[PDB]
């Protein structure tokens, strides 16, 4: 992750918005980087996609695929893909998982900034394209404030149910030693023909390609770290559940967009709202959120 995420702190400035805010170029997409005292992160305007967060003082918190492409319209593998108006495996044929708001243009609309961080607004809107696979109108705005913390929010304005996730990806030490607690009780392991299973501690560990769905999951999960000496915090407001998933090795390897090895160095603890469709009227827009906070250990 560090490797990629240097490449991308190295790129020239194209336009220099604030003295901490620039916008720069990989490949096909508009990137726009935070390089602030207290904090580097940087965004793809291609899914509002937060690619990286590093508080001062701390290593890189979030997990970015040094393989993954920079191209219009695909996914980013890494960072915290804002999967919308669909979780997971699409109910049409021939349409991705986890939606399709990861693969358009946002608009960078508001920034601020002060000593402590950076706050910034995306948005997404339907269009005559949109239209044409998903026949609802919406605006959709993904709220950010990266410092010391990061705060990610994201807001549906329109009339239509849906599922959602922020997928994020948080770099390890070593997959092999993490395990994650706040879990709760009962969840559906989709690796294992969608079980139901129940956890008496909360406490999952990654042994190997790992796939559950939470469905009572404390409002903190707790990522422990032994190799980086570190926990992060997931803090998940507004959703219905918690995924956590690492792919394991074998996955890893047929992924193209992965570093065979990249399975090692992340774990995703994912806030999401799957389980049953949220409402957005008309107007009480759908919010989701994820806070994350690092502490020594």
């Amino acid at each position: 992750a560090s490797h990629m995420i240097n490449k991308i702190f190295a790129l020239p400035v194209i336009e220099q918005l604030t003295p901490v805010l620039s916008r720069r170029q990989l490949d096909d997409l508009d990137l726009i980087v935070v390089d602030h005292p207290q904090v580097k992160a940087s965004f793809a305007l291609q899914g509002a996609h937060l690619l990286s967060w590093k508080p001062v003082g701390e290593e890189e918190v979030l997990w970015l695929s040094n393989n993954t492409p920079f191209k219009t319209g695909v996914a980013l593998r890494g960072g915290v893909p804002i999967c919308w108006p669909w979780f997971g495996p699409a109910a049409q044929q021939g349409l991705p998982s986890h939606g399709f708001a990861r693969n358009l243009p946002w608009a960078l609309k508001a920034h601020n900034e002060d000593d402590n961080g950076v706050m910034l607004t995306f948005e997404l809107q339907s269009s005559e394209a949109t239209r044409k696979y998903w026949p609802h109108d919406f605006t959709l705005l993904a709220r950010f404030k990266v410092g010391k913390t990061c705060e990610i929010e994201l807001e549906a304005h329109g009339e239509f149910a849906t599922t959602s996730a922020l997928h994020s990806y948080f770099n390890v030490g070593d997959i092999a030693n993490v395990k994650v607690s706040g879990l709760g009780d009962r969840f559906i392991d989709k690796v294992n023909d969608a079980k139901e299973g129940v956890l008496t501690d909360g406490i999952q560990t990654f042994p190997d390609r790992t796939d559950r769905v939470y469905l009572n999951p404390e409002a903190c999960s707790v990522i422990h770290d032994a190799t980086l000496n570190r926990t992060i915090d997931v803090v998940h407001h507004h959703h219905l559940n918690v995924v956590g998933w690492n792919p394991g090795p074998a996955l890893s390897v047929s992924m193209g967009d992965m570093p065979d090895d990249g399975y090692k160095t992340f774990v995703c603890v994912e806030t999401v709202y799957a389980t049953a469709p949220q409402q957005a009227t008309e107007e009480k827009p759908s919010r989701l959120a994820q806070t994350i906070c690092v502490a020594k250990r």
